[PDB]
């Protein structure tokens, strides 16, 4: 069985969020630019294949425009750690609302 963003949706997110927790909370990085950025995109694959309702393309585009101004400096001018939060808290978002609206159809 398969259904468009849900359990696939969670664990992938689940998975990313803890594995960027970890990795931003190891040393003082958000990471090497390859480890987060490897498992990202095997998630993102696995996101994608949830049917393609533009919010998927949205959020793997947040994520990869902002694949820069993660880490707390990454030689950037704005404020990383609220850039950062607002692209985390936008794709949340998008995240949510499809994981809710896969699991429960109508309300």
């Amino acid at each position: 069985m398969v259904q468009i963003q849900g359990s696939v949706v969670a664990a992938a997110l689940s998975a990313v969020i803890t594995l960027i927790a970890m990795q931003w909370l190891m040393a003082f990085d958000a990471a090497n630019l390859v480890m987060l950025y490897l498992l990202g995109v095997v998630v993102v694959a696995l996101f994608y294949g949830r049917w393609p309702s533009v919010v998927a393309t949205v959020i793997n585009v947040v994520s990869f425009d902002l694949f820069f101004i993660a880490p707390r400096g990454t030689l950037a001018v704005s404020d990383v750690q609220y850039l950062l939060t607002f692209a985390v808290m936008l794709t949340v978002g998008l995240v949510i609302g499809n994981l809710t609206a896969g699991v429960r159809y109508q309300a």
